[PDB]
């Protein structure tokens, strides 16, 4: 069937010219709302949640892991690294790298998380360990953001990413202190106010991770604590036909607004 919410998302998509993917989980009743929920989309910087969570999982058996220093060298800088560039010829701890990757979307920091996991496949392996058979990370930063239509590399589906985000932030994929740390990091994101958050009532609390890439790819994954009800998990992924298309965070906000109006 096609629900009223799905019809509205289709109308939004038609006006956008691009391809929109949405997955909601309402933890009040475990129900789901999906739009292109099983189609693949390039994750771009939203993949940083999986990498940070995988390091948090490692830290469950190493009390000092998050304080371990990692050297930052001039050659490690990539296309966007506002935190790491302040530490060139020095070090950042794994906690500092996780916070920078999640809250400032520092791509050098993400590369250090990937390296701590043994490469992109270490991120995929963690996804599999927590029940996500769909996620794949194949490349490092910045090439994981090429976002080429039809390319399976560095993609997931909205359904899989919503389920994973639920298990990481509200479920038991991580230990309790690690889950709380991930939630704290997401709630302190600096980059999200134009995306899912912009479509929701002010009173609702959001923790999220955005992403963007070529093909006008514009993404956000969020945990939401609405006024007066149990938390929601919402993924909104968007990608466009031409390589140099402009970002469309407003489309993500519009998708979130439709979802909220449909509860
Ligand atoms: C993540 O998708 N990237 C790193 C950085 N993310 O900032 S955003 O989440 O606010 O878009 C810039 C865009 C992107 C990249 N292409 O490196
Ligand atoms: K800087
Ligand atoms: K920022
Ligand atoms: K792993
Ligand atoms: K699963
Ligand atoms: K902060
Ligand atoms: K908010
Ligand atoms: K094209
Ligand atoms: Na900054
Ligand atoms: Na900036
Ligand atoms: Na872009």
């Amino acid at each position: 069937q096609t629900s009223a919410v799905q019809q509205k998302l289709a109308a939004l998509e038609k006006s956008s010219g691009g391809r929109l993917g949405v997955a909601l989980i309402d933890t009040a009743d475990n129900t789901q709302v999906l739009y292109r929920g099983d189609e693949r989309f390039p994750m771009c910087s939203t993949s940083k949640v999986m990498a940070a969570a995988a390091v948090l999982k490692q830290s469950e058996t190493q009390k000092q892991l998050l304080n371990q220093p990692v050297e930052i060298k001039p050659a490690d800088l990539v296309n966007y690294n506002p935190i790491a560039e302040k530490h060139v010829n020095g070090t950042m701890t794994l906690a500092e790298l996780s916070a920078a990757a999640l809250q400032y979307s520092d791509n050098t920091a993400m590369n250090k998380l990937i390296a701590q996991l043994g490469g992109p496949g270490g991120v995929t392996a963690f996804a599999r360990a927590i029940g996500d058979e769909t996620f794949r990370l194949d490349r490092t930063e910045p090439t994981l953001n090429t976002a080429i239509p039809g390319d399976p590399r560095d993609t997931t589906t909205p359904r899989a990413m919503a389920q994973t985000l639920r298990q990481l932030t509200l479920g038991h994929a991580l230990g309790e202190t690690q889950r709380a740390q991930l939630v704290t990091w997401l709630k302190g994101n600096t980059t999200g106010a134009a995306s899912i958050r912009a479509g929701l009532p002010t009173s609702w609390t959001v923790g999220d991770k955005t992403g963007s890439g070529d093909y006008g790819t514009t993404n956000d994954i969020a945990v939401i604590w609405p006024q007066g009800r149990a938390p929601l998990v919402l993924v909104t992924y968007f990608t466009q036909p031409q390589q140099n298309a402009e970002s469309r965070r407003d489309v993500l906000a519009s998708a979130a607004r439709i979802i909220a109006e449909g509860l």
